[PDB]
């Protein structure tokens, strides 16, 4: 009853892909820019790093706010949190508002992890930052940090409901990156090299 | 032509009141109503959920065909979603003695607008958890559904369908409304709602 309310709320809140809303009022069509993704990385290409950080924060919140409510209400080992965090990420990937055409859910998933464990969230973000500074592919950093986020929760002793949530979310994130994976293997992925950040 | 076939099929399918047919499957016959709530009443939540899903599908299935084959702007969809609910309210297979059409109407709005449907389901859950009457939640979620379709800018064929379907549902709750105002409506326990 109460759990169903929270899970649906997490899905509806997650369905507000804020990169698509902000770019629309700024006039930009994200479909034609860079990867075509509606997420923070492509919002940065289309609108600049000022709007990319804003979109990252909002997409972060819609996974953090519902997951935190589940933790305080049902406990960290409740499967309500499992499906709440999944709902926020599935809302971002398949938004009920925009015809189920959303992003890859990396920022929203980090919001869910933050509500479960800030410690793991900051480490995974540090892992994401290093891999990115290393190779300047956001997709490679996101894939790596997604896998490291799962390994961090496991070693830290988090319950099987949290691990199940992380596996499904992580497997969904990698699957939504299959276009980036195809581009990385073929040397076509949109790098953030010298020319890209300069211009 | 083919539009009339869909409307009549929507009515006939909606006339399959599923609590009944699944109550008689397992073999049971309180409120005496044909509803998912009245099936959880009797055979447990696991069968009332299935009955809710089936009554949901008979409104969802013909309405999705209307959207896909005629368009969300078509008035074929208006009469198709109307026929499904009217089938559930006045089932030709059961002497026109049927339920209140909440689950069937939710199926109709979900095929038209998955967003409005889930938003209206949020309204129902909140009102039910807050005040603990099933009927008060169904009336409020019905009204909010039309308001959600209106402010979102859905076409006039959909707004007309929601008004007529909403009015029918509210009208089917006239006995619930009387008992609500006279304090004779059943209410769930303060703890019974959370374990519901
Ligand atoms: C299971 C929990 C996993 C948590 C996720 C890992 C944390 C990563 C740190 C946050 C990084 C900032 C947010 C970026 C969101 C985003 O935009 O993701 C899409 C990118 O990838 C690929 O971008 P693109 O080239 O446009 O497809």
């Amino acid at each position: 009853g109460s759990a169903l309310f929270l899970v649906i709320f997490a899905y509806l809140l997650g369905s507000i892909t804020f990169g698509e809303v902000i770019a629309k009022l700024k006039g930009v069509d994200l479909r034609n820019v860079g990867s075509g993704n509606v997420g923070a990385t492509n919002v940065t290409r289309a609108l600049g790093k000022k709007y990319g950080v804003l979109v990252f924060f909002l997409d972060f919140l819609k996974g953090f706010i519902p997951a935190l409510i589940a933790v305080k209400s049902f406990g960290i080992d409740s499967w309500v949190l499992t499906f709440t965090g999944l709902a926020s990420v599935l809302g971002h990937m398949y938004p009920v508002f925009f015809g189920f055409k959303g992003g890859k859910g990396v920022a929203t998933a980090l919001g869910v992890v933050f509500a479960v464990s800030p410690s793991v969230a900051l480490f995974s973000f540090l892992v994401w930052l290093g891999i990115f500074l290393w190779k300047r592919y956001v997709s490679l950093a996101s894939i790596t940090a997604t896998i490291s986020a799962f390994l961090f929760l496991f070693v830290a002793g988090y319950p099987v409901n949290v691990l199940f949530m992380a596996i499904v979310i992580g497997a969904l994130i990698i699957y939504r990156h299959r276009e980036n994976i195809n581009r990385l293997l073929t040397g076509r992925e949109h790098r953030f090299g010298t020319l890209e950040v300069l211009f």
